Parts: structure tokens; sequence; C-alpha cells
């Protein structure tokens, strides 16, 4: 098993949270244009992940932690469920993170 | 005091610039839409910073420098004035910049 | 000659195709909203540009790598004919790529 299908190393970084209910970690994050803050992303554009969730949240907190770089493993990630398969692929393309097979 | 308050390495960049009055050093950056150079961040969206002037400018170069990544202390800035506080947070939510408390 | 014009480290990904032609190996690649597929750099937006072509394609592949990060030589990349200049100096802005004279 793994999280990281990559040996470019995983800095992480924080910002301001817009999620309300529970969110398990390594969920794909987007930015909400209207707030500014930071949600799950909800796979309608390639290239709008901009990091991914590092520790699970009650959907209280303001601020939260997430990976701003690295290689993930494409299976460790919560995925919206139906996503397009093309934009969950490159859900990250633009930013320094990426995913792919463990394997 | 600090500048890099983070471990990951901060490297630069050049680009066409589109500043044309004075910048000092450490001001936000985002591209200018319609001409596609680099200008102040306005603070108007968040992920929008691409960059961080690395020297101050005289507001006629048609180049500048700016960090491309790295975790900078969010007090050694230099904010547009009243900005919102969460798209200050996730400014560069995106890019391989980050910032955060010195601490 | 080179085509790593810098130090920072030059990290590759994976993400789907949407290219149909051949296009060789250090081509700008973009992402295409509409299919939310990787296809080549139109030039038309600063900041656009989110991966440089590895390896050539056929044109009937699904699936392409690119590199994510890294400091390019302006000279090696296979630009769009007649970029605008400013745009095409700023193409990477906000990844995690940049580029710059060999030298």
């Amino acid at each position: 098993v793994r999280i990281f299908a990559g040996n470019d190393p995983a800095h992480t970084a924080t910002g301001s949270s817009g999620i309300s209910s529970p969110t398990p970690a390594l969920t794909p994050l987007m930015l909400d244009e209207a707030t500014g803050k930071l949600v799950v992303w909800d796979g309608q554009k390639a290239g709008s992940a901009v990091g991914i969730l590092v520790l699970p949240l009650e959907g209280t907190e303001t601020a939260l932690t997430y990976y701003k770089s690295g290689t993930f493993a494409t299976e460790a990630i919560h995925w919206p469920e139906s996503v397009d398969e093309h934009k969950k692929a490159n859900a990250f393309a633009g930013s320094a993170l990426s995913h792919a097979a463990l394997p």
C-alpha cells in the first residue's frame, strides 16, 4: 500500500477552510470563487483541485492543512462520486501536485 | 524575524512586467489577463497571486524576478490594503507558493 | 546546448491527452476546458501552459507524460507560431515551471 507514489518531495501548507461538514483526509480541494475559501473539489474542472487535505476535518474549523506538492497514489484519494475520468486524471494539472497508480 | 517561514526550497523565475509605478520587494503578483503581464495582486481572487517580487521595481522595467515556490512569512509580504482575509490566506493556493506565521 | 536552464529539480507527471495529431517533445501544454484533457498550449493566455511534453506523441495516445516543475531553456521549447512575447515569457506563471535563456 502507498500514499506517495512518488519521490518528488511532498510539502504542506495552510489556508482558510470553507468546509462545513465532516471531510476525511486525502480529499482533493478546490477554491470557492465566491469566498476564496478552500472546499472539496467538485470534479467539474480539470486543474481546479489545488491541494489534498492532510488531516480530516470536523466541518467547523476556520483553517485547514493540505499538501501543495508531491506525487500521490490515485487509489488513496477520496474522489467525488461519478467524476469524469479525464478531469480526474488531470485534476491537479497546473499545481505542484500530481497522481498515478500505486503501483 | 524571517522571510522564509519554511524549509521547502524557494526558487525564482523571471517574467514580463506590467508594473508602471514603483513597487517594493515581497509584493504578491498576479497575471494581467488583457496583456499576460505580471502586475501587483489586486486581492480580488484567492489563488490568483502567482509569485512574490524578489527585488523592488522602478516601474519602468520590462522584466521582473519573482519567487515561484517556497513557504513565506505572512508578515513579510506587502498585502494590498483591506484585502479579504480568506483570499489573503489562500492567495497562492494552486501555485508552489504558500505562507504562514513567522513564527 | 541545454534543456534545464535550472537547478530546481524537474519532476514529471501523467495525464489524459487530447492531442490528435503528432506533436514533438518539449511542446508547452494547456488544459482543454471542454474536455479537461491536455492539449498544446495555444499561446492565447499567459499562465495557461501547465506542463511541457516529455516524449513526442503520435496523436493516438490516451495518456501523455509531462514536466510539472523545473526551469527550462526558452530556446528548447517548441513555441506556437507568432505567440505574443509577454504571454510567452509568462506562459507557465502560476505552475512550478518556468523558463529562461540557456545561457
